[PDB]
């Protein structure tokens, strides 16, 4: 395993956002060129085992254990009806105090808020990627796509991604191989070595949240300058068409910094090699 690996994204300009919104709400307009320069992208999300090697060298406390709760999704035992706040839900309980995380230690890591990120990708010699950075990692050298692969869901027949399907969120059913989590390395990977960067865990960026974006052409943005919500990226195991179609590249949601849940995690990205 090289679960804490990166790969070279290459320097490049890309169409940020889309001119055919899906979620008009979320900014997800209008479409803009961007220009990145070249730097590191984790090939996966941090993992459990990758986290707690983290946690053993510093005694990090995440968020959601100083708390005491954290949030997670009904189907497994608020935003929504099905999100509930556990008493002693945090990463190594996901499910609450009397599940683990032993079974499952290549599985994106969770109940981690973006301070907590932050703390992991500094101490890791890394830091989050800027929303642009992650959209330009997401859609692996291809223009104007719905994901990472092209615009089919299901190219081929193959399941690329980990996502829901069945009837949300009574009926999971499985069938991409798994209801919750997938190991960080699972699926293909995107052109530029990428996995699980739609679904499994959403991702956290380091932008603050804002649905007003210009079309004028940027270098290197970092968001807007001030906010109360972080973006995330990518969507999870938990989206579906039919409710919430954000396993797109170019979807975007948000949530307090001090938020942490049971379907959201990271990946770091660094200037240059640590
Ligand atoms: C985090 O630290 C724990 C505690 O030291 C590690 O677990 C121990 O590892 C030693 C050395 O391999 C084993 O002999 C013990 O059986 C383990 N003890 C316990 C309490 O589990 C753990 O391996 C470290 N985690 C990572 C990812 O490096
Ligand atoms: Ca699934
Ligand atoms: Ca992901």
């Amino acid at each position: 395993l090289a679960h804490s690996k990166m790969v070279p994204i290459p320097a490049g300009v890309f169409t940020m956002g889309t001119d055919d919104p899906q979620i008009k709400q979320d900014g997800e307009a209008p479409a803009r060129r961007v220009t990145i320069d070249a730097f590191y992208m984790d090939a996966y999300e941090v993992s459990n085992t990758e986290f707690e090697k983290f946690v053993n060298s510093t005694g990090y406390l995440t968020e959601a254990e100083k708390f005491g709760d954290s949030f997670v999704f009904e189907g497994m035992l608020a935003a929504a009806p099905w999100w509930l706040p556990v008493k002693g839900a945090n990463w190594r309980h996901p499910e609450g105090p009397d599940s683990t995380i032993l079974h499952r230690p290549d599985h994106p890591v969770l109940h981690v808020s973006w301070n907590d990120a932050v703390a992991y990708c500094t101490w890791a010699g890394k830091r989050l990627p800027t929303e642009a950075e992650w959209e330009y990692s997401c859609r692996g050298g291809l223009h104007n796509r719905l994901f990472p692969w092209g615009n089919k869901l299901q190219p081929k027949g193959q399941h690329y991604a980990n996502i829901w399907q069945g009837e949300f969120p009574v009926t999971n059913t499985g069938e991409d191989g798994f209801q919750g989590t997938a190991p960080v390395d699972a699926f293909p990977p995107n052109g530029y070595g990428l996995y699980n960067i739609v679904g499994n865990a959403w991702e956290w960026t380091s932008d603050w949240w804002t649905v007003h974006h210009s079309v004028e052409e940027t270098l290197n943005p970092k968001g807007p300058p001030s906010g109360k919500d972080r973006v995330k990226k990518g969507g999870s195991y938990m989206c579906h068409r039919s409710y919430c179609y954000r396993y797109r590249c170019a979807a975007r949601s948000q949530n307090t910094p001090d938020s942490s849940a049971s379907n959201l995690g990271f990946r770091c990205a660094a200037d240059r090699l640590p």
